[PDB]
């Protein structure tokens, strides 16, 4: 297991634009394409993320290509940030996928907003910082997504996914 495989299976695989938990249209592999509700909207900015005409369907190559600019852009952004970085760097490399799989789902913007969760992980304090994970909307809003990600910092290993 990796990455990749990890979020392949929270984020499933569709070649036409869909909805995603909150009603945003989304193609591929999570990748989210706009908040607006206008379908046309959503077909425009897939267009332009692509570079040709879709007509909203893309092929499996295109949707593998958005996944790894946006897993990419995932570890990156954890990088550039003030409050992740130090996370991410002390912790082992299946926490890590946990956290880069938090970061693709909600931005680095919302995961960074979990103060004392990033605070029990960097302390290594792990069933605690599940416990505290546990109490937010991403829990209430995704509970099967967000206890297999739970699982994977309290335990460090892939069981949840296996
Ligand atoms: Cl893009
Ligand atoms: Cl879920």
């Amino acid at each position: 297991m990796n990455i990749f495989e990890m979020l392949r299976i929270d984020e499933g695989l569709r070649l036409k634009i869909y909805k995603d938990t909150e009603g945003y249209y989304t193609i591929g592999i999570g990748h989210l394409l706009t908040k607006s509700p206008s379908l046309n909207a959503a077909k425009s900015e897939l267009d332009k993320a692509i570079g040709r005409n879709t007509n909203g369907v893309i092929a499996k190559d295109e949707a593998e290509k958005l996944f790894n600019q946006d897993v990419d852009a995932a570890v990156r952004g954890i990088l550039r940030n003030a409050k992740l970085k130090p996370v991410y760097d002390s912790l082992d490399a299946v926490r890590r996928a946990a956290l880069i799989n938090m970061v693709f789902q909600m931005g680095e913007t919302g995961v960074a907003g979990f103060t004392n969760s990033l605070r029990m992980l960097q302390q290594k304090r792990w069933d605690e910082a599940a416990v505290n994970l546990a109490k937010s909307r991403w829990y209430n809003q995704t509970p099967n997504r967000a206890k297999r990600v739970i699982t994977t910092f309290r335990t460090g290993t892939w069981d949840a996914y296996k």
